[PDB]
């Protein structure tokens, strides 16, 4: 059966069966990631995915400087970050929490209230069995921090778990937790019934708000910088008007998101989902960042959920994950998220600057002819130079950046 | 100047100044894509990321069998697709609609009822002009398709732009359209303003809704299927009252989804924030499918806009986004996007019917089980015997399983 074979006897298999070329094959051998990794890690392993990582530049939180890995497929992505982190200068944390989410859900519950009573009598004893469920945490300083309970639908009641799991995203101290404290409940009350004992990935006590402030005459190499701030802030008051720009919006957001994510070998499913579904607001999805004009300043914040990892999951299984986290020099899961969030702004000020200026579609134009100067040989001045005037005719490519270059030459 | 150095060059000068160890510096060197490619691709570059790529089985859509290539990270979710793949047995199509959208955002405007009016009278030199920012993917029998107009408060109006983009995501079409039009209506209104001219990813006329219905005996092997499809359609309701239940409930969903698309060089964040934000109905974030019993099956569906590729982007320039295409096997992208609704459809199949059942722990240690067996050594019936040995206690490491292994071999 393929579940139990060898990654190589599964793509000789493929092979045999016609569902891949021998050209296929080789490239699916063609690996960086150790086999015996990666055949741990998930099931029915064949090959990798490789995902170009490069340096986010700029970025300062909170005083400190910082080298970001971003692992991306997209163009431009990295040059924006750097572009909007310098921009800005630094960022500053507004507020921070770091707790963990889980819940065990009753349902057909006759009536809720006396259930949430005998639980609420029994608190001493739920917190114990969390403790004795995932000993290791407790040992370490976090554990089970606080219980909620909410009813729902004159059917179902949810046992909310907020935990602290220190540097790991949580799932396995969360659901051994719940595992342990659901088989306590089973026992205590025979007559109710579990639907089911689970993590939630909506982490809302480990929300983290970053703002930056910025003179508006760095907007602009120009005189109007003021008025570039103020189409900044229309912009983004704009995705609180209509979903099909917030939606964009964040997705440009999550790009230098999710690129230091999954870097630094944290869910990329987990962030999206938890930082998607807290852009919900008043029952609109709308952005998650707020920009304004205060003064001569451009006000930037973020608020996203950020229940990221420095250990566990594939931090350090992943050799590459430890290589970006040598680079970006953190391993408080906190800082982690801070760093993450003013990359996430840092990101929005460079879309929404370009977007309102001179377009994205320029933007990218003008990444693509420094590319082909420095392609061609250019060097010092000439690489603007050489850029500047494949920006005057619209068809550009490495012929005529290098009779530009010669030409100057 | 760090983006005019070479990949070499940047590593050299990271490890000069003492920002990353020797160590590092050779592991970011362990790479397999080319250097020439990635270091075109992106800026800054330095090394790439390796997410591990499985075979997800089972999965049959529209009576097609597949085998689907999945990019993850993350232990079970490749067994999990294959588990829920195997007891839907197979997907059919309810409805699916192919165009990517953008829009140009005027702002400031006095009046605008008149703007509107003024633009529709213009609809053909639009129409004209989209064609000539975009020739080539006219030719091909794609390109403009349709324009729709909204104002807001605060005196804004969205010109919509609906594309036909075929096979590919549609960003540089649809970029580069609305910049040529955007040009057209500053010559035309010279009162108006433009605030931006931009794709939007909320591709809501790339729906595709996908569904399957299962006898409720292959929920359990016992004889309780029809009490488990009961508990699977409670905890799918559940995630229409509970956001924090909902959200879960997704992600599962995006595990399987965001693999494909990740494996088939497509831009993963796109996907994800088109699904999320669809998730929001009637004003609360709730679950992509819905699961219910009807004729003593158990019916589910989903809903997910995938706006995706199978030409551009990522999906040829990178050798293995080729490789998995291969595998795979699509005839173009709208195919992709029911393949890929489908695999989320049988991930949350097999996540609810875990979550009432046995629990996704259980099933976590089972799948681990069976790895550690093939990590130490295990081929064949060893596999099994060596799994099952390891779950009678609790230890689960590697050393356990090669003591097991070497034992059961004398
Ligand atoms: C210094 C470069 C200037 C131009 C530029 C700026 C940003 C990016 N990347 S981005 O922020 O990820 C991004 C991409 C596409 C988008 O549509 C959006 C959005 O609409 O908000 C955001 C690319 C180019
Ligand atoms: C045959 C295996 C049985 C157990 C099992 C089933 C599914 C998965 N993966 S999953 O669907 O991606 C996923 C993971 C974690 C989750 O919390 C959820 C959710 O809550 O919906 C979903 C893993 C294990
Ligand atoms: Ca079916």
């Amino acid at each position: 059966r393929f579940y139990q074979m060898s990654p190589e006897e599964r793509l000789a298999s493929l092979l045999n069966e016609g569902q891949i070329s021998a050209d296929t094959k080789k490239e699916f051998e063609n690996t960086a990631l150790s086999s015996q990794i990666a055949n741990h890690m998930i099931e029915n392993q064949i090959s990798e995915t490789e995902v170009p990582m490069g340096v986010g530049l700029h970025l300062t939180v909170d005083e400190t400087d910082y080298l970001v890995p971003m692992a991306t497929e997209e163009p431009s992505v990295i040059a924006a970050l750097s572009n909007g982190a310098k921009i800005a200068q630094g960022f500053k944390t507004v507020n921070q929490q770091r707790l963990m989410r889980g819940q065990i859900v009753f349902y057909d519950v006759a009536d809720p209230e006396s259930l949430i009573d005998k639980l609420q009598v029994r608190e001493a004893e739920i917190f114990q069995q969390a403790e004795l469920s995932y000993p290791s945490i407790v040992k370490r300083g976090g554990g089970l921090r606080d219980l909620q309970y909410r009813a729902f639908d004159e059917s179902f009641v949810s046992v909310d778990f907020l935990v602290d799991v220190k540097d790991a995203m949580g799932a396995n101290i969360v659901n051994a937790m719940l595992e342990g404290v659901a088989e306590l409940f089973r026992e205590w009350f025979a007559e109710q019934k579990i639907l089911f004992s689970i993590l939630s990935n909506y982490a809302t006590e480990s929300v983290v708000t970053m703002k930056t402030a910025i003179p508006v005459s760095r907007l602009s190499k120009g005189s109007n910088g003021r008025e570039i701030a103020e189409k900044i802030v229309l912009a983004s008051r704009y995705a609180s008007l209509d979903p099909y720009r917030a939606v964009t919006h964040n997705k440009g957001i999550m790009n230098g998101i999710e690129a230091v994510v999954l870097a630094t070998g944290n869910d990329t499913r987990a962030v999206s989902a938890s930082c998607h579904a807290f852009a919900v607001k008043e029952g609109r999805y709308q952005g998650l960042t707020s920009w304004t004009l205060d003064g001569e300043q451009l006000i930037g914040e973020i608020s996203v959920p950020l229940a990221l990892a420095t250990v566990g999951g594939a931090t350090k299984v992943l050799p590459k994950s430890q290589a970006a986290a040598d680079l970006l020099a953190v391993t408080d899961a906190k800082e982690l998220s801070r760093v993450v969030a003013a990359v996430g702004l840092a990101q929005n000020l460079a879309a929404l600057r370009a977007l309102v200026s001179e377009g994205i579609q320029k933007g990218h134009m003008a990444l693509q002819a420094r590319s082909l100067a420095m392609t061609v040989g250019a060097t010092g001045k000439e690489v603007e130079a050489v850029a500047q005037q494949l920006k005057r005719q619209k068809t550009m490519n490495q012929d005529r950046a290098l009779a530009i270059l010669n030409d100057l030459r």
